[PDB]
RNA sequence: UAAUACAGGGUUGAACUGUGGGUUAGUUUCAAUGCCCAAGGCAGAGCACUGGAUUGGAUACCCAGGGAACUGUGCUCCCAUUAAUAAGAAUC
């Protein structure tokens, strides 16, 4: 009984891993083939100064 | 603070790396204005200085002239000392 349970479990993992790797690399390929996005939003002029805990 | 040359910082994409760190002297750069020295000049401005006003008893307020001070690879940090009054980690 244990021989069949272990053998079947191995096949399920092999197929699942193959599909996961295929999609993982597909996304990275697209990112490395497009023009970088240049930021054009509001500047960070108010985030410079902070107000931490007063006193000690 | 349009053009061009040299070299930094910030945002995003891939690869690599696989705990590399926080604070910091017997330490080291930079640092407005003023002053000594030096280089200087032919513009726009003005401290000192007899150059036209004072008073209800005293004056630099209101014009004009006016040879110091205003670009430094230097000596150099006294101040109301340059983007708040904490250099870091955790709770969204």
């Amino acid at each position: 009984l244990c021989e069949l349970e272990q053998k079947k479990r191995t096949e399920r993992a092999i197929q699942h891993s193959q599909d996961l790797w295929k999609k993982r690399t597909a996304a990275k390929d697209a990112h490395s083939e497009k023009t970088p996005e240049l930021y054009d939003g509001p500047f960070w002029l108010k985030f410079w100064r902070r107000k931490k805990r007063p006193g000690a």
